[PDB]
């Protein structure tokens, strides 16, 4: 399956962390996946991600809320057993590395008629996060925020699914965006479930 070499098999993880201007209120949770994109509605925020000239599909959408912050993860899963499969031709991979845009849009949908949520979880500690390497490429993330968001952070990693079979894998593409100033490059490590 891995060279082969007719096609490349890539995976993607997009992480979004958004802190609102007040504690989160009680909401329902909806998520959807469509062609080259996905979105999640939870905690007063709709987070949408669409991939432009990346030729990759998401397979799962996870979301976690803690106090004033929504954490989302959009990711691919096993590339050979999951549909739709994330294989691309070599020209598509060239197009990706030259033109891929991870377009992220936050839209506030806070309903102040609902009570604040009571978080049963501990405050998050440096132990709940992992550091990530710095941005690899040229501003892959294009992120639009909204008025209820005090800070937002996004991270994308696009990687070779054959990286543990091949001796020389396609180099991972990564980008990191934040409105935070003076904070480490960190992402929630706690794995988070679907709605």
């Amino acid at each position: 399956v891995c060279d082969s070499g007719n096609k490349e098999y890539m995976g993607i993880e997009v992480y979004v962390e958004a802190t609102l201007d007040e504690p989160l209120r009680q909401t329902t949770c909806e998520s959807e996946i469509h062609k080259y994109g996905a979105s999640v509605s939870n905690g007063g925020l709709n987070i949408s991600v669409d991939l432009l000239n990346c030729f990759l599909n998401f397979h799962t959408v996870g979301v976690y809320t803690n106090r004033d912050t929504v954490y989302a993860k959009f990711a691919s899963l096993d590339p050979w057993t999951t549909e739709p499969m994330n294989s691309m031709t070599h020209d598509d991979l060239v197009k990706l590395t030259e033109e891929c845009i991870v377009d992220i849009y936050l839209k506030c949908e806070v309903d102040k008629t609902k009570d604040f949520m009571k978080t049963n979880d501990n405050r998050l500690k440096p132990r709940d996060f992992k550091t990530v390497p710095p941005s690899n490429v040229g501003s892959m993330i294009e992120l639009q925020s909204d008025y209820c968001v005090n800070d937002v952070t996004a991270y994308v990693k696009i990687y070779d699914e054959c990286g543990n079979i091949k001796q020389h894998s396609i180099p991972t593409l990564r980008d990191y965006f934040t409105t935070k100033n003076g904070q480490p490059r960190k992402i929630l490590k706690k794995k988070i479930d679907n709605c």
